[PDB]
């Protein structure tokens, strides 16, 4: 049952009573609203018999005093815990409309002011209690990790301390510098995932813009495609019972899907701001979907540092795409452009509260800026909505327009099932966007190989382990640990294992050569670069 930190930091009751005592008075410096606190509740004074039914630990400044005073404090997040405590009491009991809630809620910004300073000063992160969103009474609270020299005990969130990348255990940053040895640096970063042409023009198209800006606060931003495999669209049965059991249209349609997300560095970490999964319908591919491409999910999270640079990155992304397809032999460009539901996430688990979901007009209207802009660069040709393609390019049978792997339209013409349905296209035509890349030979070639990451294959499996993980995109500094983690997820549970061969030679070598200037440049001296002895 015991334990053994020789070198443990113990705090004296007059250290703690000199470091705590500013922020416990700054709270009774503030009047009216430390009053209803000053003192414990009383139920018989105030009317109010249900309290102790409700609050079962109760708590008020009088209570931290005598505490403080008399030493009952060992460490600082005794006290911490039981400020943060009579703060719960209160927003529990008292509706958000109360003038005590309201009386709270200054006391707790005005703790927030304080606790954080003198908490750091003494050696640790922050003065706050933390607790997961809820998720499907009773919350989850923020883990912590304890200082292996020392012993004080740090948000996990707050210090980004993951075992699987330090496993010798976590020692905290003043540690470090007594000892004159600064941390490992982190090997399961964005920059060191595997490099891809397409994530690398990507990441060019990005770059090259914020190069010609730069912008203070503006991060390096990598691209990176973590997930490739080749799927099938199988025909629905009913429209298969019309078109497949004759052989107007084939019974599945072959396309490549790529998961890739975007990274920038702030505060020296890599955060994750946007995601996007891909349809990818080669040259091999039936009609109708031959060379067309189509988003089959795209996500955000507005923590990108220079927050003006901000939607014109997203769109330099989206233009670097299909500068991309486009190039390599692909003609149509598909987005169905729909928010997601309320309460529902495309890609990142948690979204920020205070991050604004745009409305379908607004969603629209942004696709629209994007497109235009890259129409100017000469990159699309022109675009049109759905209905204003079904009519120019005459459309009349249902195997005419695109079938895409859980799109709107394949699932709509199932419905169609007892009976109209050109009448359902202009309704939604904004919704649709049809993107040209060529105006009017050689076949596809991906020149990339495929990327297996079972977390990646589809949206659902990235967003249930986040889920049960607790990795969420709420804050700038949990999108931190959750980038930190699915990092590491992407590195570690690498589905793909490499089998290295050399350029000029062409053989399967375990012994190599590998210079620090080109892509993956491995040699086999049975060149102008400086080699590395790998
Ligand atoms: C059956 C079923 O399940 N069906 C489903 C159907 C799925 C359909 C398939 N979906 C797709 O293919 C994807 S198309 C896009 C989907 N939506 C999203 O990406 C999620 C929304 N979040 C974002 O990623 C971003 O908003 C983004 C779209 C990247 C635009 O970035 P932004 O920088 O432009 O921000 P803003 O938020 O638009 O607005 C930018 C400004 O507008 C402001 N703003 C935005 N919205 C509002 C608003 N509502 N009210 C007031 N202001 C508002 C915001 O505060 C901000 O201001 P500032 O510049 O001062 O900061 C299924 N199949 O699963
Ligand atoms: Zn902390
Ligand atoms: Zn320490
Ligand atoms: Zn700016
Ligand atoms: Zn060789
Ligand atoms: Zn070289």
């Amino acid at each position: 049952m015991g334990s053994s930190q020789p070198r443990k930091k113990i705090f004296k009751p007059e250290e703690l009573r000199q470091a705590l005592m500013p922020t416990l008075e700054a709270l009774y410096r503030q009047d009216p609203e430390s009053l209803p606190f000053r003192q414990p509740v009383d139920p018989q004074l105030l009317g109010i018999p249900d309290y102790f039914d409700i609050v079962k630990n109760p708590m008020d400044l009088s209570t931290i005093k005598r505490k403080l005073d008399t030493g009952q404090y060992q460490e600082p997040w005794q006290y911490v815990d039981d400020v943060w405590l009579m703060f719960n009491n209160a927003w529990l009991y008292n509706r958000k409309t109360s003038r005590v809630y309201k009386f709270c809620s200054k006391l707790a910004e005005v703790f927030e002011q304080e606790i954080d300073p003198v908490m750091q000063s003494l050696g640790y992160c922050c003065g706050r209690k933390y607790e997961f969103s809820p998720q499907t009474d009773t919350l989850d609270p923020e883990p912590f990790v304890d200082c292996k020299e020392c012993g004080r005990k740090m948000h996990q969130i707050c210090v980004l301390h993951y075992d699987i990348i330090w496993p010798s255990g976590f020692v905290c940053d003043n540690c470090l510098k007594k000892t004159g040895r600064p941390r490992k640096e982190n090997k399961f970063s964005a920059k060191r995932l595997q490099t891809t042409r397409l994530g690398n023009h990507l990441e060019d198209r990005v770059n090259k813009f914020l190069r010609r800006q730069n912008h203070p606060e503006a991060g390096e931003v990598f691209v990176r495609v973590v997930a490739s495999s080749d799927k099938t669209v199988e025909v629905k049965p009913g429209m298969k019972s019309r078109f497949v059991d004759s052989g107007e249209m084939s019974e599945s349609f072959p396309y490549r899907t790529k998961a890739l997300f975007a990274f920038e560095e702030i505060d020296g970490v890599d955060v994750c701001f946007f995601g996007m999964h891909v349809q990818e319908y080669g040259s091999d591919c039936p009609p109708p979907n031959t060379r067309r491409v189509y988003i089959s999910y795209l996500d955000s999270i507005h923590f990108f540092r220079p927050r003006c640079l901000r939607t014109a990155v997203y769109h330099e992304i989206l233009i670097g795409y299909l500068e991309y397809v486009k190039k390599l032999g692909y003609v149509t460009g598909h987005i169905w452009a729909c928010p997601p539901s309320e309460g529902d996430d495309n890609i990142f688990h948690c979204h920020p509260p205070d991050q604004k979901i745009p409305k379908p007009k607004r969603l629209q209207e942004w696709y629209k800026k994007m497109l235009d802009k890259a129409f100017a660069e000469r990159i699309i040709n022109d675009y049109k909505d759905i209905f204003k393609q079904a009519n120019e390019d005459r459309l009349t049978s249902a195997k005419e327009l695109p079938y895409f792997e859980g799109d709107f339209w394949p699932n709509v013409l199932e419905e169609s099932i007892k009976e109209k349905l050109y009448a359902t296209m202009e309704k939604h035509k904004e919704v649709f966007f049809v993107i040209h890349l060529h105006a009017g030979q050689p076949p596809i070639v991906d020149p990339d190989p495929l990327l297996s990451c079972d977390l990646m294959d589809g949206r659902d499996a990235f967003l249930t382990l986040a889920r049960d993980k607790h990795w969420e995109f709420s804050s700038l500094r949990r999108s931190k640990w959750s980038t930190l983690c699915m990092l590491v997820e992407l590195h570690t549970q690498g589905q793909d294992r490499f089998v290295y061969t050399c350029n000029e030679c062409k053989h399967h070598v375990e012994t190599r050569w590998h210079c620090t200037v080109c892509e993956d440049y491995d040699l086999c001296i049975n060149h102008t670069h400086k080699m590395v002895k790998w």
